[PDB]
């Protein structure tokens, strides 16, 4: 868990896999939020995006606020793993 180069999106994953995608993104907001403005949060019903998500934010800053914060928050019962993202195009 190390600064592997600051990055406006993080990636999140050992998130509850019985939660409706639809759901996850709302819930995802409320917590995050609190962090400055998101510009989206991605989660896909993809066989490899099982536990997972991106939260893009407009500022590094609200990310790194946001991964400080929130490691280890217990989010429908089980701790996330936060991490910044690393560069793909999406």
């Amino acid at each position: 868990v190390p600064e592997t180069r600051p990055n406006h999106t993080i990636y999140i994953n050992n998130l509850n896999e019985k939660i409706k995608k639809d759901e996850l993104k709302k819930s995802l907001y409320a917590i995050f939020s609190q962090f400055g403005q998101i510009l989206d949060i991605l989660v896909s019903r993809s066989l490899k995006m099982r536990g997972q998500a991106f939260v893009i934010f407009k500022e590094v800053s609200s990310a790194t606020n946001a991964l400080r914060s929130m490691q280890g928050f217990p989010f429908y019962d089980k701790p996330m793993r936060i991490q910044y993202a690393k560069t793909d195009s999406d």
